[PDB]
């Protein structure tokens, strides 16, 4: 048994226009935590070009395709289980 | 000959993430306007769920596809010809 720890942490970004997007952490924990995402500490609300991705390890990932400048945000990977809690934060900054 | 005029403006919108948004004028001019679209003085770039349309009798629209918070701002339409230039600006907003 383990509160969730973030052995992967969010680091800033800056990216032009028109490129995808990826910020990835991982997480332990067990039970394996549940991990969301924020920008602006509003939820990131999914569509096409933005979801999220759980992968082996612990590798959880905010996808964004063909950024716009809209993206740019601070953005914040929460994880939570029965026993504690845990976020990590970085920007994400877009150019033209 | 005129110069470009505005006989529809942008007017203010709170749309709720998810939903698609319109924003639509009706520019007037001979030669006919360059018409073109800003978000917080930033040109927009348009990719799949965001782009410009030009339809008859001068009515220029900006789509976006499932509205994000961070598509949020204030837009700027520019029209400009060989006689002069004239813009308008409303803001979206946009819900949880």
């Amino acid at each position: 048994k383990a509160p969730p720890t973030f052995k992967v942490s969010l680091m800033d970004q800056s990216v032009r226009e028109g490129q995808d997007v990826i910020m990835s952490i991982r997480v332990q924990g067990e039970p394996k935590p549940v991990v969301s995402w924020l920008r602006n500490r509003q939820p990131v609300r999914p569509d096409q070009r933005r979801f999220a991705e759980e992968a082996e390890g612990g590798l959880c990932r905010l996808r964004i395709l063909a950024a716009e400048r809209g993206d740019a945000g601070f953005y914040t990977c929460k994880a939570v289980n029965e026993y504690g809690a845990r976020q990590c934060e970085a920007r994400l900054e877009v150019r033209g």
